[PDB]
């Protein structure tokens, strides 16, 4: 309604790139998880961006 997609890009966005430095200094078991909230990201980013 309020039409700020560029916001809430960004938002998003600073999100993944915080998830991806997580994603380097992280063990291996929480590497899966954060690369199955990585996609999903991409996802919701890909959508506000279209």
């Amino acid at each position: 309604q309020t039409n700020q997609f560029s916001k809430y890009w960004k938002e998003v966005d600073m999100k993944i790139k915080g998830l991806l430095d997580k994603l380097n200094k992280s063990s291996d078991n929480v590497k899966k998880k954060i690369e199955a909230l990585l996609v999903e990201y991409l996802h919701f980013n890909n959508v506000i961006g279209q």
